[PDB]
């Protein structure tokens, strides 16, 4: 599923991401834009052999099982394929664990490089929330 911007904003807010660990909704929408272009089916191979899955490009190195990432963990206790669903529940639940791990949203390098310190409220502009 390719979400609309406000469509994803509504879904993330419903699932309790607005101000989760102090991060406003626009931070999460901005992260999803640059990680996945709002596409639930996005997959990208990392140089270390791990893969990033779904709207928030969650890494098989720590967070989900894809069976092809040696020495990796599955800390969200989910198959990485569950992070590609049109229903973002699994991605959101797993993102709550990632952002709680100590470095907040710096875990998403695209958030740090492209969203951090920017006018992230622009990403929820015009949305009926
Ligand atoms: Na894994």
């Amino acid at each position: 599923k390719v979400f609309g911007r406000c469509e994803l904003a509504a879904a993330m807010k419903r699932h309790g991401l607005d101000n989760y660990r102090g991060y406003s909704l626009g931070n999460w929408v901005c992260a999803a834009k640059f990680e996945s272009n709002f596409n639930t089916q996005a997959t990208n191979r990392n140089t270390d052999g791990s893969t990033d899955y779904g709207i928030l490009q969650i890494n098989s190195r720590w967070w989900c099982n894809d069976g092809r990432t040696p020495g990796s963990r599955n800390l969200c206790n989910i198959p990485c394929s569950a992070l590609l669903s049109s229903d973002i529940t699994a991605s959101v639940n797993c993102a709550k664990k990632i952002v709680s791990d100590g470095n907040g949203m710096n875990a998403w390098v695209a958030w740090r490089n492209r969203c951090k310190g920017t006018d992230v409220q622009a990403w929820i502009r015009g949305c009926r929330l």
